[PDB]
C-alpha cells in the first residue's frame, strides 16, 4: 500500500559520526574514543534526533565495521576486511549509545562493497574476494555480496533505522534485489540510494551554473546546483548528496539556498511509483569534505542554523556530514552544534539570519 517510512524524519536534523572498518580500524582504534565521541554527541547535541553511522568504512565498501558474519567467514576471505572481535564491539557500542538516548542511526553502506577494493588500492583484497565468488558462489558476485551484508543487516536488524546506500551504480547485481535483501530483514527500514546527482536547469534544458561564489573567489570554476529528485520506488528519503566538492562547489554554497533548499521545503514529500513516497533530505558536508577532519571549515553557526532552521520549518530533514577525530565530532564542528542545538531547543526558537545573496556572487546566466 501507500507507504511513508521516512515519516519520522520529517522537520528533523542530524549528524554524523563515522567509525573506520577493516584493517583501517584496528590501526585507528588504539588511539581513539568513538563511545565517548558517542557520550559527548548525546550531551552535546540532543536537538539532532538522529545519526548516520557506519556499516563500511567511507567510500571503502570492502571494509566492514563488524567482523562476526553466520552467513560467511569474511576473515577467511582477506582478513583486512574485518576488524579484530574487541574493535567491532566500537559499532555495535555507539548505536547502543545513541538508542538509549532516543537517536535513531541510519548505517551508510558503500553499495559496492568488496567489488571496489581494488579501486582503494587494495588489491589483495579485491583478489581474495573475485576468487572467492568465483568458486563458492559460480561467479555469481551479486548473490556472494547480498549473502555477506545480509549477515551483517541480521545483526544490525532492531539495532538502527535505516541504510544510506553510496555508490550504487557499481554494486553487483541490481539495487531492487539488495533493498529487497534489506527489506527481508525489516521492512520498515528508512533507505536512501545514492545512484548520480541531479541538477537545476533552465525552461530550455540549460543547466544553471554558479560563475562565483563573492568577490575573488579563490575557485573560479563553474559549477552546477544539485536538486534532490525522487528517482526510484526503492527510496524512502532522498540520498542528499551536495554538488560534487571535486568540481569546486563548496558545501555551503548560496546556490542551496536560493535553489536546493527551497525546492527541499516546496514540496517536500514526492513518489516515483505512486505508492512508495520519499522525503527530501540533504546532506551537507560541513567541511570541504565529507570525511576529512582537516579540511577547511565551511559553515559557520549562524549560516548552519539557518540550513537547519529553513530545511526543517518547511517540514523536510538535513543531516550534517560532521566529521570524526580519534571518534569525537572534531572538536570546531562540536562548538558549532552545541551552538546549533542550543538554539533549536529553545521556545520561541531564536530568529535566524536572513539569507542575502554574497557580494559579487552570480549564476553564468546572470552576468
Ligand atoms: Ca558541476
Amino acid at each position: 500500500g501507500i507507504e511513508y517510512n521516512a515519516s519520522w524524519m520529517a522537520g528533523t536534523w542530524g549528524i554524523t559520526q563515522r567509525v573506520d572498518g577493516g584493517y583501517k580500524l584496528d590501526n585507528s582504534a588504539d588511539s581513539s574514543n568513538w563511545q565517548a565521541g558517542a557520550e559527548e554527541i548525546v550531551t552535546n547535541i540532543p536537538a539532532a534526533e538522529y545519526v548516520i553511522t557506519s556499516f563500511t568504512h567511507p567510500a571503502h565498501g570492502h571494509l566492514f565495521t563488524l567482523r562476526t558474519n553466520n552467513n560467511v567467514d569474511v576473515s577467511a576471505i582477506h582478513p583486512d576486511m574485518v576488524p579484530t572481535l574487541e574493535n567491532e564491539k566500537i559499532i555495535l557500542d555507539v548505536i547502543n549509545i545513541y538508542r538509549a538516548a532516543g537517536k535513531k542511526v541510519i548505517l551508510y553502506l558503500n553499495s559496492a562493497g568488496p567489488s571496489m577494493a581494488e579501486e582503494r588500492g587494495d588489491t589483495d583484497i579485491q583478489a581474495a574476494w573475485d576468487e572467492y565468488y568465483i568458486n563458492e558462489w559460480d561467479g555469481d558476485e551479486a548473490a556472494a555480496w547480498r549473502n555477506l551484508a545480509r549477515g551483517y543487516v541480521e545483526r544490525f536488524d532492531g539495532l538502527v533505522d535505516g541504510y544510506w546506500l553510496d555508490n550504487s551504480r557499481n554494486l553487483p547485481g541490481e539495487v531492487s534485489d539488495f533493498v529487497a535483501m534489506l527489506r527481508s530483514v525489516d521492512p520498515e527500514l528508512t533507505i536512501a540510494v545514492n545512484y548520480d546527482q541531479h541538477y537545476f536547469t533552465d525552461d530550455n534544458g540549460e543547466y544553471l551554473y554558479v560563475d562565483s561564489d563573492g568577490l575573488d573567489d579563490e575557485d573560479e570554476s563553474d559549477y552546477k546546483i544539485v536538486k534532490h529528485v525522487v528517482t526510484n520506488e526503492y527510496m524512502d528519503f532522498t540520498n542528499g548528496h551536495v554538488t560534487p566538492l571535486g568540481r569546486g562547489a563548496p558545501p555551503n554554497s548560496w546556490a542551496y539556498e536560493e535553489y536546493t533548499i527551497p525546492d527541499m521545503i516546496e514540496v517536500p514529500w514526492e513518489t516515483y511509483d505512486g505508492s512508495k513516497y520519499a522525503l527530501k533530505h540533504g546532506w551537507f558536508p560541513i567541511r570541504n569534505s565529507w570525511s576529512g577532519s582537516k579540511a577547511e571549515l565551511m559553515f559557520d553557526v549562524e549560516q548552519a542554523y539557518r540550513f537547519v532552521r529553513t530545511v526543517t520549518d518547511g517540514g523536510a530533514a538535513m543531516t550534517w556530514s560532521t566529521t570524526q577525530d580519534n571518534g569525537y565530532m572534531t572538536a570546531d564542528e562540536m562548538s558549532i552544534m552545541i551552538e546549533i542545538s542550543n538554539r533549536m531547543t529553545q521556545t520561541p526558537k531564536p530568529d535566524y539570519s536572513v539569507y542575502e545573496r554574497p557580494k559579487g556572487a552570480y549564476l553564468v546566466s546572470e552576468i
